[PDB]
């Protein structure tokens, strides 16, 4: 009843292309099972939005990647909002809620803008730069690390470790295991700035440990819930802003109407979000045989969204190759769905928002002028190399 396919879904010719397959994943079944991982997986619109709806049965605290903690032991401590159902996912995911609430976005606006701005301004007098070590990567380590309340000394392990977080997620395969192997100054990195004394009062990492007075967190969870927000909200940003650039360069109908409405900036990274998915896939864990599109699940199985899959199902979206500027983005599963859905989405979209529209009030023309390489990840998808020539308006 369920089809078996032979696709690997973390091998770089899938990372290559991978829409092809996708279509092959969707079009085979409701339900598929992989193979080459012993896995199910979910490719259509419909069933990933089912899946990430119902944690009680597609449950977290097993994993979200391909290792089940029941069976193998976390890489590192599991994270506390990520890795837990509710109820022990429920105050973590409060705190952070507050810490990246809608208030704290006016306190961080004006400067986050201010950067984008200046960023644009300096790549416009260089003019022929690269779209992701000078733009998309640049501008959010230009901002993002002071918000946390980093010190300077050590913030070059800061995109090591991300990479080494969402490549853990995939299969032992040699991008995980070069990763992990090794991996021990990031970590080490990463867990001292953790600590209290060594976040700025007022940044967002010092905000974490001042919820620990409220009850909400105790003083010591407050560590790994900073970790947290040093494994997420950089690598799938910069890939959201790289993708939007390319974007930008491969529709110059869009960048047109995003210079004659700077308003639709926000959209405009929302769509560049579906579109890429910087997050193609995340795990879920079975906690009871369940049945899912016709398929009967197993207990303890190990299913695979591909949430880049369903943001391009054809069965709910008109022309998802395409990028629109204009689409009702609304529903879409770049930022996850449910219970888990991405706690940092106000922060992703105030570093797309501001960065696309200084390229809007400044920038005429943006062309590709030179080779472009693709970023390698079990989890994520983004380039390593976009060469551009910016034009100024
Ligand atoms: C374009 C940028 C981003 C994308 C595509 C993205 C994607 C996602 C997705 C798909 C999830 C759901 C995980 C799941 O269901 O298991 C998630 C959760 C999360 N994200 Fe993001 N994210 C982005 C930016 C950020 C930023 C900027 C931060 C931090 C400031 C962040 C921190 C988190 C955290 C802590 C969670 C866990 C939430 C929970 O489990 O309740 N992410 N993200
Ligand atoms: C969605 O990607 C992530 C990765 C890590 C974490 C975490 O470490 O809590 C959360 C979300
Ligand atoms: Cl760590
Ligand atoms: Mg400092």
């Amino acid at each position: 009843t369920i089809p078996h396919l032979a696709i690997d879904p973390f091998s770089l010719d899938f990372f290559d292309d991978p829409y092809p397959d996708q279509q092959t994943l969707r079009d085979a079944g409701p339900v598929v099972y992989l193979d080459k991982w012993n896995v199910y997986g979910v490719a259509r619109y419909a069933e990933v939005h089912a899946v990430l709806n119902d944690p009680t049965t597609f449950c977290s605290s097993r994993g979200v990647g391909l290792s089940d903690f029941k069976k193998e032991k976390p890489w590192r401590p599991p994270s506390l909002i990520l890795e837990a159902d509710p109820p022990a996912h429920t105050r973590p995911r409060a705190v952070l809620s507050k810490v990246l609430s809608p208030a704290t976005m006016k306190t961080i606006r004006d400067g986050f803008a201010a950067a984008a701005d200046a960023k644009v301004d300096e790549l416009l007098q260089r003019g022929c730069i690269d779209a992701i070590a000078d733009l998309a990567e640049a501008y959010p380590l230009s901002v993002f690390p002071d918000a946390m309340g980093l010190k300077q000394e050590g913030r070059e392990h800061l995109l090591p470790y991300a990479g080494l977080v969402f490549n853990a997620f995939g299969p032992p395969n040699e991008l995980r295991q070069t990763a992990i192997e090794r991996s021990a100054p990031h970590q080490a990195y990463v867990n001292e700035q953790c600590q209290r004394p060594n976040l700025a009062p007022g940044g967002f990492g010092a905000c974490i440990h001042a919820f620990t007075d409220t009850g909400e967190i105790t003083p010591d969870e407050a560590p790994l819930l900073v970790r947290s927000l040093l494994s997420a909200g950089l690598d799938e940003t910069v890939n959201g802003i790289g993708a939007a650039v390319y974007c930008l360069a491969r529709f110059p109908g869009e960048l047109q109407r995003l210079r004659s409405d700077p308003t639709l900036a926000r959209n405009a990274f929302e769509e560049a979000v579906r579109f890429e998915s910087p997050v193609q896939t995340f795990f879920r864990t079975t906690t009871r045989e369940v049945e899912l599109g016709g398929a009967v699940i197993g207990e303890g199985e190990k299913v695979l969204m591909f949430l880049g899959s369903a943001n391009r199902d054809p069965r709910r979206w008109s022309d998802p190759d395409l990028y629109d500027i204009t689409r009702k983005t609304s529903g879409h599963v770049g930022f996850g769905s449910g219970v888990h859905m991405c706690v940092g989405q106000l922060v992703a979209r105030l570093e797309g928002e501001v960065m696309l529209s200084a390229l809007a009030r400044k920038v005429a023309a943006i062309d590709i002028d030179g080779p472009v390489k693709r970023r390698f990840n079990n989890t994520l998808r983004g380039l390593e190399s976009l060469p551009v020539k910016l034009t100024p308006a």
